[PDB]
């Protein structure tokens, strides 16, 4: 069969040759209990670059080896793309949530071998589950491989924004010493009150990661979680979040994009937010009005943004948020360490694997399954 | 009496008329069940910058309305320094461990009215304490205060060098994207291997924070912990610290500067430490052989070298940290963040108004009380 596999681009420099470690540290499960990527074997070594065009998943070898063809590329915008060319005949289309290949209604339409649509990470908003449902594609993605990962970096951007940390690397950086100049932004985490927007696998990660920084935590989602998740943690519930907002000195949203979230942050709700407060959002850029932000941070009303989401992606040259004051973006790269690229590589295979041997893919993995959701 | 207080420079664009935020989180104790500064009165309001020259650590009023007189300066150094032809007179001297006004051997030779040297902040080791010890001056420092501070630092500091934050921003800042460029030194922390050398109140606020973050955590100390305390955060008990560098994937150093631990960190024990190791070092600069760290992060031993204390201080504009590969460092700030500065300021106060009017000061806060060490 053929895999139609779309990657993002190698180093500036070249495809790393020589990494900082000889290994990654070992994990067996994810909270909850589910276990990591069970594939058969694998091709790579765990903290090799994989995500990029050179590094393939680890895929070629296994895939060569079952007569299997492996179609590589990062071109995969617009009709004229490789990828849009390739998708025809594809019976396996892989993409990462870093460098999407969309499956529009219209090339799912074309796409007259897709049987399978695995996303390598997590996070299908870039298909159309409708249309795989109706043509019967099967979608599936490596669930948890990276809600940790994630996590972390949602507290590193919490901390860095609060004690003001990228101005005073800046000053440390260029000569400089300007202690007050430092620490007249710079303040201390504890005790603050923090609010997550969901609770899901990352947001409940951010709130234990928390707990010990002696912050007070609140909470807000579709449904409450279990009592007692809610009594070790010693959360406040909110039933919506513009109720939570006014309370929170920093808030952190970690919810889905939908048409009742797009813009859900703006000139309006950003008016309930106290003065002074830090919002972290590594879920999706659109979750923001791009010049409410803006506007937000030149006034003072926020004393800091940061997350890896834009809107567009990949952002404009100009994009504002990179240079507005008090920011600590960075590109998409949250789920994408090289830690997590091992754990998204190894479920690829694994799901590869079953779907080419006839069995079964994890229940966890699967979204949409023979002409519905799964 | 005669006050001389040593403090750091205003921000270059001048003392702030305004702030971030409105107020600072309500703590009523530190870890352990010790209160915080409780002078009968502040005359400053909590969240000013109060450790710079205008800001006066908020006492003038305290002491010129009891006839005192209070002198400020950031001129410190060397004999023909504003601090050096005070101090001669002077009953009280207060400096803060970020621009500290060093009392020799010979300074307290000279000064004749020294009754207080007072550390606005921890760590009185810009002191000779032998020579305070034989000449009856009481050094008091207001425990407790910034160890939160330093610990949020130090935390922050791990995650920022382990996900390659600083690189990753610095492509956002200039207009890039370059996913790859980003993560191929970007790591999970998640279940490395942590280990402090020392565990007081600093080293012990970094391992519970650390915790939930699924870390294996390893200390060393002068003496163990209470079993109890190692049986909760599940800690791997290590005599030596070269018994413990070798299987750790980050250290950090939370251990004082004495002649023993001078350079301990140099090309020999940096041999010891596994390819890809971090270091965080927010105790002292000198604890670390300036040009071995450089070297092996130059060499890629080591993967990432953070922390806010270097040799000497103000850092040279030429100091190697400053730019060498991998680093996260911020100049000395860590424990005088506006909430750091409030609580230091307002134990200031306290200790001043025991001083004067006869009171005992209280006994956490003493280091040499009565011709020995308390």
């Amino acid at each position: 069969a053929k895999v139609l596999c779309v990657l993002y681009d190698d180093p500036v420099d070249g495809y790393p040759k020589t990494y900082a470690r000889d290994d990654l540290p070992k994990i067996d499960h994810y909270p909850g209990g589910q276990t990591l990527p069970t594939p058969k074997a694998i091709d790579f070594t765990p903290g090799q670059l994989l995500g990029s065009v050179s590094g393939e998943l680890g895929l070629r070898k296994y895939l060569e080896s079952n007569g299997h063809t492996l179609v590589v590329t990062s071109d995969k915008d617009g009709p004229d793309s490789v990828f849009e060319r390739e998708l025809v005949d594809a019976d396996v289309v892989i993409s990462q949530p870093f460098w999407p290949a969309y499956l529009t209604p219209e090339r799912i339409a074309k796409a007259k071998n897709l049987k399978l649509a695995l996303t390598a990470g997590i996070g299908s908003d870039h298909v159309d589950l409708q249309s795989a449902i109706d043509r019967n594609v099967t979608v599936a993605e490596v669930t948890y491989c990276n809600s940790i990962s994630v996590a972390e970096h949602v507290v590193m951007m919490i901390l860095s924004l609060v004690r003001n940390y990228l101005p005073s690397h800046e000053w440390a950086r260029k000569g400089g010493w300007n202690i007050a100049d430092c620490v007249s932004h710079a303040y201390d985490l504890e005790a603050m009150h923090v609010g997550t927007v969901a609770a899901g696998r990352i947001g409940l990660a951010v709130l234990r990661r928390l707990a010990p920084f002696d912050v007070h935590l609140h909470y807000t989602d579709r449904h409450r979680l279990p009592e007692s998740v809610e009594k070790e943690l010693n959360l406040t519930w909110h039933a919506t979040r513009e109720d939570m907002y006014p309370v929170c000195d920093v808030v952190t949203l970690n919810c889905p994009l939908h048409p009742e979230t797009e813009h859900m942050i703006n000139d309006e709700t950003l008016k309930l937010f106290k003065r002074g407060a830090y919002i972290v959002n590594t879920a999706r850029g659109k979750l923001c009005d791009r010049d409410a932000v803006a506007r937000a941070l030149e006034s003072g009303r926020l004393a800091g943004y940061a997350g890896d989401v834009w809107f567009p992606q990949p952002a404009p040259k100009d994009h504002p948020w990179r240079t507005m004051p008090y920011n600590g973006m960075t590109p998409h790269i949250s789920g994408t360490t090289l830690t997590a690229q091992a754990r998204y590589a190894a479920g690829t295979r694994e799901i590869l694997e079953c779907f080419f041997e006839g069995r079964p893919i994890r229940d966890e993995y699967l979204i949409v399954q023979g002409g519905a959701l799964a």
